């Protein structure tokens, strides 16, 4: 639990997320602060659950939580990733090249390999939830929907969902509300499609029910313009319909290593 007197917030928004500076032992640390807007119950509990997940995670490709601050509002204080969301960055930086995008999605795969090993399911793995420290260093963010798996199960059973997250959901999430590291792999495939499409939205112009129907017919998003063929092939493997045959992150990470080195050594 952090001291509000040592935290300064900048006025404008990145409830809300604001840039701040937290006075540590001696130096200031630049932070991003998730601030809960609560004019006037369960909103507080969601923020604390998000914090509880981040507290348990320690990996270079995951956003680090500094702590929680209880003051005028409830606040989740994190280490600042200066460049912000991957989708918005790639939208505004079309100059970014194949190898660089491959480097970044590989880093995400390394963070997700760690999450998988820790038996946590992200449940919201999308390009908007990858933050850039630098142009060559990505971290996974946004653990608000994340769940610690039971010791005796490899999935979490959710309640009925709305329309907004559907485009990143695996068929078993849609049909059975079952979330696993394998469903995170499906989402990662969509994340890759986003990244190599320079932050364009997946399944443009389609409703969730239409996406679900498309996937049930055995159809998948086409190759983004200019996207390396081997990356498109990996997306399709991530979009393996049945959970058992779909790869885990260890496998996805390994195939990202090898092609990264192929591109570096071409
Ligand atoms: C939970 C959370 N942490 N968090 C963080 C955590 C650490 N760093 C940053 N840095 C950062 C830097 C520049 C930014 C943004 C957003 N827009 N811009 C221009 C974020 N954000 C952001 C969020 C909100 N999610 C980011 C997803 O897009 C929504």
């Amino acid at each position: 639990y952090l001291d509000r007197k040592l935290l300064t917030l900048e006025d404008k928004e990145l409830g809300t997320v604001k840039k701040g500076y937290y006075q540590m032992k001696k130096v200031v640390k630049t932070v991003a602060v998730k601030i809960l807007k609560n004019e006037a119950p369960a909103l507080k509990d969601e923020l604390l659950a998000e914090a509880n997940v981040m507290q348990q995670l320690d990996n270079p490709y995951i956003v680090r939580m500094i702590g929680i601050c209880e003051a005028e509002s409830w606040m989740l204080v994190m280490e600042m990733a200066e460049l912000g969301p991957l989708n918005k960055y790639l939208q505004q930086n079309r100059h970014v090249k194949d190898k660089n995008i491959i480097e970044l999605v590989h880093q995400v795969s390394m963070g997700m390999k760690y999450l998988e090993e820790s038996n946590f399911v992200h449940r919201d793995l999308a390009a908007r939830n990858v933050l850039l420290v630098t142009q060559h260093y990505a971290k996974i963010s946004d653990f608000g929907l994340s769940k610690a798996l039971r010791a005796d199960e490899n999935y979490y059973k959710a309640q009925t969902h709305g329309k907004w997250p559907v485009k990143w959901y695996a068929p078993e999430c849609i049909n059975y509300y079952k979330f696993s590291s394998k469903s995170d792999v499906w989402s990662f495939g969509v994340l890759m499609w986003e990244a190599f499409s320079y932050g364009q939205k997946p399944y443009r112009g389609m409703k969730g029910s239409e996406v679900t129907a498309m996937l049930e017919k055995g159809e998948r998003m086409g190759c983004p313009a200019g996207c390396p063929r081997e990356m498109y092939d990996l997306m399709n493997l991530c979009w393996t319909y049945d959970v058992e045959n779909r790869p885990g992150f260890a496998a996805v990470e390994l195939r990202l290593r090898n092609y990264y080195y192929d591109v570096v050594n071409l």
